[PDB]
């Protein structure tokens, strides 16, 4: 976090990786993706 994260958006805060799975780290879980199997979880960390 260079920035200081705000509070959690969803994947509305979208394109910064799309995980078949989870997101560990360095990604945080921003709603779902592969329509519902993985992750939208951008690049980055949030909270």
């Amino acid at each position: 976090q260079p920035f200081i994260p705000r509070p959690i958006d969803t994947c509305r805060l979208r394109n910064g990786i799309c995980f078949p799975g989870i997101c560990r780290r360095p990604y945080y879980w921003i709603g779902t993706c592969n329509n519902g199997i993985g992750s939208c979880c951008a690049r980055g960390w949030r909270s």
